[PDB]
């Protein structure tokens, strides 16, 4: 049973959110991962995010581009931590992606990620370090992660 | 005397900048409604607005926000009425936010954008008006003699 | 005879203002397409502008970019709603496409969409959500049309 | 005495800035007109002005506005006459609206456009003078002994 | 009552902003340590802070930093923990250098990140309630009525 | 002998400022096209800008991208009108050109034209412009452009 | 006591700013001049400093100025010493349009750029402090101190 | 034995460092070349900053994009000039890059230049410059290469 939902708002915001999806894979995470738009979906948004919890979700991150919407109204409807990715916008490069997303006003919040691919992985990661926090297992695999990544950067430029 | 608009917004902090919005309406009289809507706290509640917003005989809505301003796009998603939005200025970002997190709607789901702040609401009014005056001569007479003094009241030097 | 105007600066923004007329196009919805250049023929505007209400057009469509000053200027000669859409430009990538067309000072509105092809498609979709208000048999294509819109969202990434 | 530069604005609140163009003009002693025109409200107006003022005379014009700014491109676009823009700084975005909407001016129809505010005002009235003084050997005298003193009003070291 | 979350910022000016996370902790009843720990004056100390926060019992850590802000980042560096960011509004730019400086994280190390300003830092506490949430039944609770509260405090209309 | 002169700072500008030599040529107006840098060849400038006008020069068109001083150091040291273009940059769009060229401090103007070709037409255009207030055959040449200009504008995209 | 650094800038205005890279110098026993040189309105001054600051001794040179802020560039473009520059805050656009006009340099010209406003004047100083204590074992010791306290000087907690 | 150091986080920033890289060789100025990275190799960053000035470095310097971290962090563990390059970034072109560089608060200088392969050659002919003041060989090879960057400037584009 997945305790990560992963859910975007178009087929366009795979190429971004494929990142997310690997690395919970990579951390061996149950997840499921879904098009769910704010704008085109609503009633299939609310429906998700307020049902999250009694279906075991745990985490929720969620991508979307130019008036990006989609995090913060899922975290209207949850009280589960929702993370967003800014997926980065064809005219302003993910300038309205970022501000739509992170500018939430206090109440309800959203933490949100670098824009792009960077994002979207750090996001799995960020929901990874949530989950670490009552899953040993999995924070033994998440050390090891880490320790890769650090260990395996070269010493030199090629 | 039924409202045909519904100005909405977020929070009371709001009002010092949709109050334009409400006055011009009062002035070209036109019936409208104006509350307090918001997208993240109130969710439910906007779901609802929006989609009865029709059968209820409205005709146009306008909606302000700022910051991570969502009010508007989440209400047009909601509604087939065209939705006007309002970006309210922000503290730090002075409504760039706000701004773009309103008018750059995907393809598929409106929000006409107006500037931000008073003059954004002012114009969010007058551009309901001029939807309305499409199918109502009475009003479309008054918006026409409200543009003609408009620009009759224009000096033709400053003041030093 | 058309009920709403589509009009243009130049023949590079018809990449971006074709979404308009093909969105029009497929509700049925009698247009002209036209282009009109406020800084090159200023006069064919002010005529353009100034007849539109006693031509029988109800909403006008206008897209520029850079300084783009066509929708601001059609505004100031007509009663009738303006929408404006910020063509994309080459440098700035629209921004000054859009603080151009949106920042109208109080009492002359201009109706702002998203830059490029996503605002053009958007204009056209807000200028027949406001003929629907008082054309039945339209109201019930844009029913149709935004129910498609929904219903055809896939629940999953492919 | 007849006026060589236009001076336009789109409202009184421009004046604050456009008064520093106005007062250049003065003690450099260029005949000139100052006057409210603006491209929204008063469009005609401007499409008057801006047609005839070659035929009136006028060798310069300089227009300032805010925020959507278009009275200097709007200008340019019915005269041949060389038009300087000044970008008036706009409450929220600090003058960048107004500097993109007036310097970003698609080929074909060109605005000579300043610093946002004062400096820009006070530089459109410098550049005008600038262009006059090209035909005009008593102008160019007083320009070049107003920038020697500029220089030489420079102090070497500032005071704590 | 051994803390569960740290919030720790650069400076004592930092606290005018990060005051509002350690207040919702509070009522929250959510034990916490509220630090100065600043990235460039004192890196040893905040390497010392991160690395060890895991067996210090910690399980989120809230950051607040403005201008070039490096302290939400080199933290995460350091620690396999949550650490959310709060960009504190700075002078010149509002803070956007701020929210860049921290959000903008290379992919491998995540700091989530919440709005520029007291918004922020309050929804940086809320985020990390939700957190906890997960795994201590009472607190989550108390969230849950929280979040009821907020909802049912909005008004229907705004006060003219 | 030239009346106007265009100056850039590099062969790389020249894919920019080639538009106003052309725009210069069209008109008939005696041109002289020379790289000038601020930062590379500064006493080169100085020399250039200080014998412009006894030189016989009008006008000057400078061009250069990043930070962008070549218009500003210019219009220091010559009392002509200097006309600034601020060259696209990689990184930054030529937002970095366009603040640097436009935000003089009063006391020294440099009449500034939008970033990329377009500036460099305009700025040949504004030069134009200027002599033809004292030069009646140019002044008639100028208005035939502008006027062909105007009437070549087709009225419907293709 | 000749002077080994020179901080220029353009203006009396500048003053408030590049007052705290004049006191961090002296604090810090680093002789040095100070002086107004603006690019614009004294461009023969600014190249006779420049061209001479090596013969003269200088080692650094400190620049500041805002908006179109040249003097820095054109400094480094007369001398093989190097030039720092501290970015002024302008009025409109907060000193965005003098941090591009600064750190934007094409290769072959470096300007090394700190901040916007007072912390770059401060850092302006201390990075030319770090370069004199290269070849200057008496002041690295100073400069070392100086660290050493501000490291120190940190407190553990807030006040709240 | 090296006195100047250039690091870089990721071997993506080779692209731009190898231009500073570049220009110490032309220079003759011992280096070393390394990969360090602020994020996942933290205590490497720690010890190499820390024992930079007793290994006989004089200048470091230092690229990174997005949240770049690596140059200010360097120079909180240096009493080094540190100088820093801001990488290009993919989404916001170096913005984000340039702006965590340069705004370091007061205490911790961090000397700044442009985004991208200009700053990467800057930063290298600025740590020139610096060692020039206490070596005369360099000074005057230093001087020949700024001799003729400026006689080399041709006179007109081709």
């Amino acid at each position: 049973a997945p305790v990560v939902g992963i859910i975007m708002g178009s087929q366009s915001d795979w190429e971004t959110m494929r990142h997310a999806d690997a690395l919970l894979t990579e951390l061996e995470i149950p997840h499921e991962t879904l098009i769910v738009t704010a704008h085109r979906t609503p009633d299939r948004l609310a429906d998700y995010a307020r049902t999250a919890a009694e279906r075991g979700l745990n985490v929720i991150i969620a991508g979307a581009g130019g008036a990006a919407h989609l995090p913060g109204m899922c975290a209207a409807w949850t009280r589960l931590p929702v993370l967003g990715v800014p997926v980065e916008s064809r005219a302003l490069k993910g300038m309205d992606s970022l501000l739509s997303i992170v500018q939430m006003p206090g109440g309800v919040p959203v933490g949100t990620l670098a824009i792009g691919a960077s994002g979207a992985k750090n996001a799995a990661l960020l929901a990874a370090s949530i989950l670490a926090l009552y899953n040993p297992a999995l924070a033994a695999r998440l050390e090891t992660w880490r320790a890769l990544q650090t260990a395996s950067v070269p010493n030199s430029p090629i």
